[PDB]
């Protein structure tokens, strides 16, 4: 299992030491306060009133969790996935990333703290 | 494995089929979008910036998610629960609730997703 | 969970840390050599060839394995069981019982290595 | 999870779907009757009076089960295994195989049906 912390601030993302392979059923909780810019910060769903302008993960609201196994595209993650089965071909390192507008993430602040598993197969 | 919404207008709270037994592992996921009365919604987390008046948790924030085990306190779910263990003394079912002040619940909306599910031992 | 002996020669049997709840998922697995008096021994399957002379489980064999979860009847458990789910209304202290005929075993020896665990549910 | 019978008489061994991947926890359970030769049949622990006439896995009696990780030597099976983790550089294909002598594999008889799952890690 790993946990810890990514920062909003991060545009590589934070690699954890999960390796998702085939057939994997993995549990993640998200949590933590974080902002894209704003004084206010919003949770691991980010600010669902705010309009993309080029976000990583479109299917993602800006300020929400995400992540990329292996070199997949980017996965919403939000506050967590439960009992969770990647699509067909996705596999490798779990890196989770803060979903901002490549080359804003200079004036993000907070992170969430996160936990990862793999579940019983 | 349970797997339901909480509504926010509901002051009982939402009964699930999980009795927490002692000994017993379980992992918590919550998503989605709630309001104790502005138009503004929040995540499970609820409103960092909201005073407390009198919430059935004082450990939470005004919108969070917080639970009852059996006749416990309220304990602080938020985002959810990672492989959690429960303090002695505390068992019986489970039962979902929106953290608000007692009869304030007649202007909330939204809800949470919730999943519960027990983990290995 | 838990692991530990089960004496051949332990009429009573061995009583577990592990109370099976209405729900519970669980692991069984059995290792070593015991002997209901012959100098051979046999494994958690106990002796195929020996006539059920009254054994405290007719569903399983002389020298066999058994458990019985609180106040139910003997469930053969053998070599163990995987990802097991109890019969309706039957819960309680699990006690792990050398499968013999009552008063007979006084001659009996070796023992079992028993892991118990609960499982994901 | 993988479930299946394992043939005494095949020398080859039995292929799982079962890929051990590093980090991995298993849980196995064995069960049933075999034999390498004599009318008598054995557990999966095999027969503890037989002398060791060069079987595959040294670690085990004959009759025992035994497996292969990927390109791993035999490693000892019997009854199962609880919550268990592959030595370093261990992974790859499961392989469940009858412990005997190499050419002698075809006067053996019955099988070991067999669970494998993959744990919490
Ligand atoms: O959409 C992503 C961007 O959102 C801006 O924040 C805004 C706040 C109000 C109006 C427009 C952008 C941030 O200042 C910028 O860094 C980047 O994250
Ligand atoms: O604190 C809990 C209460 O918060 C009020 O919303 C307020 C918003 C701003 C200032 C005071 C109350 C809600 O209108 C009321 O129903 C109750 O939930
Ligand atoms: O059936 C259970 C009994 O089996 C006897 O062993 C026998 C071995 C061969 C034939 C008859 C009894 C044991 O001596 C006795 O203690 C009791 O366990
Ligand atoms: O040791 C492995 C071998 O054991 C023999 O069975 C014997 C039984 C008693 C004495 C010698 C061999 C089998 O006949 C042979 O196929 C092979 O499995
Ligand atoms: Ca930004
Ligand atoms: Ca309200
Ligand atoms: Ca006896
Ligand atoms: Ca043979």
């Amino acid at each position: 299992a790993w946990k810890g912390e990514v920062l909003a601030n991060n545009e590589a993302g934070q690699v954890t030491s999960i390796i998702y392979n085939p057939g994997d059923v993995i549990t993640i909780v998200a949590a933590g306060w974080a902002s894209y810019g704003p004084t206010q910060k919003w949770g691991p769903q980010g600010d669902r009133e705010h309009p993309d302008q080029g976000l990583i993960c479109h299917d993602a609201f800006c300020g929400a969790l995400v992540m990329k196994i292996g070199n997949s595209g980017t996965i919403p993650v939000n506050t967590g996935l439960f009992r969770w089965v990647a699509p067909n071909n996705v596999q490798g390192a779990i890196t989770l990333i803060y979903n901002d507008v490549p080359g804003t993430y200079g004036n993000n602040s907070g992170s969430f703290s996160v936990n990862i598993g793999k579940d019983q197969s």
